[PDB]
């Protein structure tokens, strides 16, 4: 009960386990677009860039599992109860063939819906700067999760715990600022916990952090099902030259592989690598996010 | 393509990632009764008594992933992947509130659905010999899947394979015999594969094997999460003096803590002891499995 106020409606739909807090734009005259935030995002993550698209869009933004208004589900954090959950929310509220647009934890489970939603459910998937492969455990190609955003999640998880059992947000900053990881300093540390993170379930980071968030999803063959066009978003990354860590979403060759994979699946691939855009590109770029979205949407078939 | 014939017609349905193989009968003038084989069973170990469930019930008989005519899919064998793709087959096929009954392994799939089903579509859940508890690898209570059924599970790996990758069926009934577990002998070893098995994939006991099936889906938790009025058979269990091994589905301890867990969910519930019965009664006493579905099905609401 720590929430705020926003500057579109919230309403709440029960999934049937959990249920999802989500905002509301445009006309349904236009087409459907579901936004999925990142980790540690609410979907007034996009709250920013709403107003933007609901010009051309009917945009629902979503509060996923374990986050926001959205119901926290100890020890059922996967991509699998992630996407099906976000299958129940268009089946029962948009009803219609949607384009998802996901930024980095969403942009995986935008692909994630476009290999294993109900058929006819998605039109096409926008990933922004997904990390494919760099989150999981056991990557095929490239820095696993341990080599990129790992000691953030890892220090969610033993300062902040499991529905915030722990709590030391003090501590978490300690340790943020006194850890040797370069990546570290790409996760904010403020005296005081932002509101995001309050709203923000840790057992999350836990289940990235140990590798069983995507245990029964390998993003190889992931990849290889999608059924419906993909844009790939590539912002900052970056190879730290003394400890080798991924700054960044993921590396170059993990990009390529993950377009491969894609195109040996039939299915259209584009690919913008912006090098100097922000993770959240769609936060704090929105007028750039949202001519990205729009353009593209633009060339899809109807 | 090693499938037999059948009495009753077959028919297929895309659920998006799994495309589901089931049998239909009866009328839809009856309540809809959705039938979960066990592990290792395709639909047709109902065909015996379907003829007299269609004389009461709109009855659908289903392959679930990984068996029969249904999808096999590699890694992402999961009690969730099972459960949504039965939310996706009611909601697709059969489009009406359903009664669940699933016998051992499909037992946990009915008890998932009246948990995390979508809004509206379980009436109610018959757990015909449900493993609760004994099938996972660190559950709340009782024996563990290594202290029960583990050791023919792990065979089924180590000598079928994955996907039927190694088929050594010939290794497989040559180490059952010399198994140490007095469990063994509860499982089949004919000098031929039988056709259910060759109908099965045996990742599907690596999972249950390894603790990953479940990993996500703490029964302990799943059970207090019911929404759904209960029916739970316990049919013949014993416990070895020697090894200790549990001998049946699950432990009269084990069965008592499901009541439990179900009764302080604010559910009804119902126990019914039949510890001469054979693990599937549905197939080898099918008049009094189906006058237990029927006579229970009729002090149901509405
Ligand atoms: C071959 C298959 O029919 C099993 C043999 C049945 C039998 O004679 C006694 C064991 C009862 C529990 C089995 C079981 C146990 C688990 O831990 C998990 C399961 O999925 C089953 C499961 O069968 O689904
Ligand atoms: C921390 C935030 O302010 C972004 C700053 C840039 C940065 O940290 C590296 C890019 C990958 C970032 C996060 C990330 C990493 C994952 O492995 C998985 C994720 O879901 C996210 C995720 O959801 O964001």
């Amino acid at each position: 009960n720590i929430f705020v106020s926003h500057r579109f409606p919230e309403r709440q739909v029960d999934l049937g386990e959990v249920v999802m807090n989500f905002a509301e734009a445009g006309s349904p005259d236009n087409p459907a677009l579901l936004l999925l935030p990142e980790q540690t995002g609410s979907w007034w993550s996009y709250e920013p860039v709403m107003g933007l698209l609901a010009e051309n869009f009917h945009v629902f933004a979503v509060d996923i599992r374990g986050q926001g208004r959205s119901t926290w589900t100890p020890r059922r954090y996967s991509l699998d109860n992630f996407g099906n959950d976000l299958v129940r929310f268009i089946a029962l509220v948009i009803k219609r063939p949607v384009v998802v647009a996901g930024n980095s934890s969403g942009g995986l489970l935008a692909a994630w819906l476009s290999a294993y939603a109900m058929p006819g459910q998605i039109r096409a998937a926008l990933c922004e700067d997904a990390p494919f492969f760099a989150s999981e455990l056991v990557p095929a190609y490239g820095h696993s999760v341990l080599q990129a955003a790992g000691p953030a999640f890892e220090l969610y998880r033993d300062f902040l715990g499991d529905q915030w059992s722990i709590g030391d947000w003090k501590g978490f900053v300690e340790a943020a600022k006194a850890s040797p990881a370069k990546a570290m300093q790409l996760f904010p540390t403020p005296d005081e916990a932002p509101q995001n993170l309050k709203e923000y379930d840790p057992e999350w980071g836990r289940a990235f952090f140990e590798g069983t968030v995507a245990l029964h999803c390998p993003h190889d063959r992931m990849l290889s099902q999608v059924k419906t066009p993909i844009l790939i978003t590539h912002h900052a990354r970056t190879i730290d030259p003394e400890t080798g860590e991924l700054l960044g979403a993921l590396s170059d060759l993990q990009a390529e592989h993950a377009q491969d994979i894609i195109r040996s699946a039939g299915v259209r691939v584009d690919y913008q690598s912006h090098p100097d855009a922000l993770h959240m590109m769609h936060l704090f770029d929105p007028a750039r996010y949202a001519e990205i979205l729009t353009s593209w949407s633009a060339t899809l078939p109807a």
